[PDB]
């Protein structure tokens, strides 16, 4: 059994809708071949595949970060504008491939308007600077009457793209990053970046890049020194994080957003504390714009010959246990919606993706797809605090890890009021029941399982196996939701009126 | 009107008795003519007043830090103990008095002894160090057959005063401490000290000095270094915190404690900072070791003449306006029982004190006594988590300003809920309504209010017109607690069964 | 040093035991004296500086006429130990060291009790303290500091290695 209590005065915070973002690279299949393909039956008339706008339009994700990554730490944002025939071919250093550049910011912005995404612009800051941050600011997001400004115009896109919120480089705090710079480095140049590009726009916002990982030697000392550097000039700091099931223990697997929610609040520490340092009024918020599953596909990669234009890389086939992981990632993401303000999907086609697409063939939804799209479709309004009483076990590196990962998020416009819930259990079902006392009048409208008995089975472009059900038994009776959350389930348990 | 959910599942966390705690320095009459006054017809065969002995028994403070203070670090704990004709006079540089040393530490531990309050005990980290630090563990924990602990022995305390709780020097961040060090000068110190001292004993726990101040240059940054140079040797950080009311405005000087709850939160951010930093699994705690009002008695120590013995410093004599911040700071550090497990009510006796004496004459409670006093005594048990709903005011330095500050504390063992609840309103009562739900069969058994018109009135030795009563209005009928909270109150509701 | 009846017993928080100093300094060159071995003496640069190293040296090796060479005597050694070789320390890098210190600390205190040893007496020479162990976080980074700090008055830096057949 476990206990829940559902009470609309304890309130986290209103979730932004940009905590259901994504993220496109120009690494593997992500744009060509994946939003990308001229060939294609189901191309329109500027090369996009329809079938991966429709898979995306139905995901709801309200922003996606271009176009690194990785790749953004070594590109001029020069080469993919204009001409086609004035667009070089680049060695791209990042992922060892050659970029033809026939997709540049232009096209890409085309495409986000398809899918009604805003973008999340990154510039350079590992081989560039600020003078090609503020000229880039001023390519997208100034009317016209400068040279830059009135290039966008004469390369045919007449309006600005207005592009609200970038990214001041990507990561660089590793030694395998392009213009890998020391947190001192870095945030002095994301500093002077920052600077200029908001001269240009001040209604933009800007992000500095956290670590690339937790377990950088640099951690926690990085996000310190580099908020230390920017934090009068910048409104979110990202963080970063990757997980995998390389030891098969499916049981320590399901407890990884344990860590996720430490981490987070280990960052939001650093920047409460830079805060209090310089006693600045303004509060700094987190944007997670590099989560998924990624592990898969580790072999396959290291076989890729470079050089070679948009090559197979990181397409991980993910399982049903790689689903129930993103949805407690994902509760985890809501539960700290007063502090996280901006997350990503890493990445949103082929490349650690929920939706993969072959050649001239299918587009498909991967497990992790479901969940995801639950979470961004029904999980928009106040989440509200989780008083949970769940049993718990211990794994190889957690105790008291709840089997109920759980949280309601409360619609005042639509009056509903949706539970989202993982049975961690690999054995037994959860009674999980609800005390909704502060809700009259609201019924079960459903209860969406998404479950398979096998956690390793992947779903492809020929079946899908995995896929959720509304069979789930919630009931409403007395101010009480009972509802049988089966072992290994992910639940959507929706109440309205 | 304003309204409060008291619900017994959304708890923040047991409340550690030490929270209650005090602090006596070799400060003024705080210890001659304070604890200690021989031939007052109230001592007892060691010199120790009975009248203070009774005072601070009925707060029921746990523990008491001593010696100091801005004192211990010009201070050699060997001239106070032994045979009083060997201690030797000193200037002490801190307060520019002299010291005859009458009093040293065996005297303390007995005066400690008849009050039921274990010691913190400080060592000297300005004019010494890790020689001094671990002599004075061994002389104070170590039971026999080395030259400290026999010395010990032959003073004539044959068993260990076994302290528990150690202050690292005190806080040395400013240019007017003896001994004043760096961050990076005073963390490695305390780093070497810790680690003797726990040699020495294991069993002891140390608090590493925080900010002198908030409003310190080095604020923030100090507590980041030095915690990243002690980290793993200690256990808790301190934070210290004085009010006052110099341009006579109420309804600012309340607002106060918001910014005590801010400072609290700043300092649990660089612990769980560093610890992140570290990857290390043990968490640091507050012990908020200096908080008080003090401002009152500045004027008046400036006419002091250096070298005497004994001065009358410090001497605030204290208002209702003064209790009613006291009683916001205490619901403060109740709210943060999750991190502070230690707090000091600088100081316990005549130096801005809750009991201030007269020579050969009375012993009083000032009236921070009896907000104190309550708090000590009813909130034993877990703070739960406020949801509360008031409305709202702004200040000179403060916005959104709850008219209302409280907190439920619930002892489960008593079967008891305590709400303790400040209106800061100075015009209008204000109409508390309190969902007990959670609570069946819980009655009301009284409501005591502190009170006055006159915020400046004050008590003496002579008159005491600002005391509680218990003509509180409180009534539980159908689930719910209304009470009446008159304008500039402080109230405790008391609830059973 | 001196009368047993004078001598405290101390913790020794090395080794978590208690030190009653029945053998000390003087009674141990008598030892080293039986078996036809110099001693090379440590000073403690832990909890202790440049006074006591100093301080040690006259002891230990300066004729008469001072102090704590007439002290020496007083003790019942009359002859100076005339040691020649000493320790600057023990190695400090490690969090387990009574009085660790960086190798900067350490390099600058190390380097001000060898300049006052030498001038006490310059027939001796100086070894300065390597890392505790090649696998500490602070290896060989230690000794290429300690050395900046302390090369023209030192003659020898230490290591130290152990091993074992855990596997
Ligand atoms: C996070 O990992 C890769 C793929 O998502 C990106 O290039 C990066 O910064
Ligand atoms: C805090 O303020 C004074 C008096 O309480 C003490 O000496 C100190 O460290």
């Amino acid at each position: 059994k476990a206990t829940m209590i559902i009470e609309k005065d304890f309130k986290i915070a209103e979730i932004d809708k940009r905590i259901y973002g994504s993220f496109i690279e120009h690494l593997g299949r992500a744009v060509y071949g994946g939003i990308y393909e001229p060939g294609h039956p189901q191309a329109d008339e500027n090369g996009f595949r329809q079938d991966v706008i429709e898979l995306v339009k139905e995901l709801q994700v309200p922003i996606i970060r271009y176009p690194g990554g990785n790749f953004v730490s070594g590109y001029n944002w020069e080469d993919g504008v204009g001409p086609k025939e004035q667009r070089p071919r680049r060695l791209d250093l990042a992922w060892k491939s050659v970029e033809t550049n026939e997709i540049g910011l232009n096209e890409f912005m085309d495409w986000a308007k398809m899918v009604g995404a805003e973008v999340n612009m990154a510039v350079n800051l590992g081989t560039r600077g600020i003078d090609a941050a503020r000229n880039l600011v001023e390519y997208c997001n100034h009317p016209s009457g400068s040279y830059y400004s009135d290039l966008r115009i004469a390369h045919g896109y007449k309006e600005p793209h207005k592009i609200k919120t970038w990214c001041l480089g990507n990561a660089m705090d590793g030694p395998w990053q392009i213009g890998h710079k020391t947190a001192v480095e870095y945030g002095r140049i994301a500093c002077e970046a920052a600077k200029v590009m908001k001269w240009v726009d001040p209604t933009i916002e800007l992000v500095v890049c956290g670590s690339s990982n937790r377990n950088m030697p640099t951690f926690a000392e990085w996000e310190a020194t580099v908020l230390d550097h920017t934090y009068d000039h910048v409104d979110y700091i990202s963080l970063h994080q990757y997980y995998g099931n390389r030891d098969n223990d499916t049981a320590n697997y399901l407890a990884l957003s344990l860590e996720m929610d430490d981490f987070i609040r280990s960052v939001v520490a650093i920047a409460d504390y830079v805060k209090a340092k310089k006693r600045s009024k303004k509060t700094i918020h987190l944007s997670f714009d590099e989560w998924n599953v990624w592990y898969h596909s580790n072999e396959a990669d290291k076989l890729i010959e470079p050089w070679t234009v948009a090559p197979p890389l990181l397409e991980d086939i993910y399982n049903f246990e790689d689903a129930l992981l993103v949805g407690c990632m994902l509760i985890t993401l809501m539960k700290h919606a007063d502090r996280v303000k901006i997350a990503c999907l890493a990445q949103l086609v082929n490349v650690i993706a929920p939706i993969m697409t072959e050649k001239n063939g299918p587009a498909w939804k991967q497990t992790i797809y479901y969940p995801f799209m639950h979470a961004s479709v029904y999980g928009r309004g106040v989440a509200l605090h989780p008083v949970i009483s769940s049993p718990k076990y211990d794994s190889k590196d957690f105790t008291d890890v709840p089997y109920l990962e759980s949280i309601a998020v409360y619609n005042e416009e639509k009056e509903e009021v949706t539970i989202f819930a993982v049975n961690r259990d690999m054995e037994d079902a959860l009674l999980l029941e609800c005390d909704v006392r502060s809700f009259e009048d609201y019924r079960v409208i459903e209860h969406i399982v998404l479950e398979h008995d096998n956690v390793k089975q992947t779903n492809s472009a020929q079946s899908s196996p995995v896929v959720p059900h509304r069979n789930g038994d919630a009931q409403l009776s007395d101010r009480k939701v009972s509802a049988t959350l089966p072992k290994l389930s992910w639940n959507v348990i929706r109440l309205g009126k």
